[PDB]
């Protein structure tokens, strides 16, 4: 499924992402904008260690999801890759949620230090009603 803006926004807070240990529903729009483009079957395969980044978050396989084809991977958020590809995205959250329990929080992915922080995210929420 490809999510449109604020139906996003709305399902993102429905699931309680809005100040999830202190993080903004701008900053996990802006994360899955960049991310994804809003896709929850996005995928891209990671030919330097066999990993996989998986759905609208794009979580790696290397350590949070098992998909079973990376030589040396572990599961932290004890799901299935493919729970990661479902058109619901519930299952994705729990484990976005997972992903910021540890130290880094939202600056375990890359491409939110990158493009998000430091920004004027407003935009990703802004008539929406979240």
């Amino acid at each position: 499924k490809v999510f449109e803006r604020c139906e996003l926004a709305r399902t993102l807070k429905r699931l309680g992402m809005d100040g999830y240990r202190g993080i903004s529903l701008a900053n996990w729009m802006c994360l899955a904008k960049w991310e994804s483009g809003y896709n929850t079957r996005a995928t891209n395969y990671n030919a330097g260690d066999r990993s996989t980044d998986y759905g609208i978050f794009q979580i790696n396989s290397r350590y949070w999801c098992n998909d079973g084809k990376v030589p040396g991977a572990v599961n932290a958020c004890h799901l299935s890759c493919s729970a990661l590809l479902q058109d619901n995205i519930a299952d994705a959250v729990a484990c976005a949620k997972r992903v910021v329990r540890d130290p880094q929080g939202i600056r375990a992915w890359v491409a939110w230090r990158n493009r998000c922080q430091n920004r004027d995210v407003r935009q990703y929420v802004q008539g929406c009603g979240v």
